[PDB]
């Protein structure tokens, strides 16, 4: 069943549950995440290794968190709440827009997504 999701806020970090595996996100607005995604903005499916399904990329993106918990689930997942928060929610989300649109040069890992995405929480990985 469909639920609002009032206890988050912009700022805080999503982690996203896939099939065999998770992912990881963080809120922007009343509905929308920034988060690693494949080379999606690039190619047609058929220019990149990504036709091959192998590939070391991936790029920074914004999406409708309803969209990416399409993978299987998500949790909000704030990983060191307990402990910091330098950045408040503003800067937190101004740093995630600013840095949507590149590429990067390294697969979405759960690991290389959590590095990303606590840089914008806690200004560094």
């Amino acid at each position: 069943m469909r639920a609002p999701i009032p206890e988050p806020k912009p700022g805080d970090l999503i982690e996203i549950f896939r099939p065999f595996y998770r992912h990881w996100a963080i809120y922007v607005g009343d509905g929308y995440v920034v988060h690693l995604a494949p080379p999606s903005e690039v190619a047609g499916a058929g220019a990149a290794s990504v036709m091959s399904a192998l590939t070391d990329k991936a790029i920074v993106k914004k999406e409708l968190l309803y969209d990416v918990a399409g993978s299987d689930k998500y949790q909000v997942n704030n990983k060191h709440d307990d402990k910091y928060s330098p950045l408040p929610c503003s800067k937190i989300i101004q740093r995630a827009e600013e840095l949507v649109g590149q590429e990067v040069l390294y697969k979405l890992t759960s690991e290389n997504c959590e590095h990303f995405v606590n840089e914008l929480r806690y200004g560094v990985a």
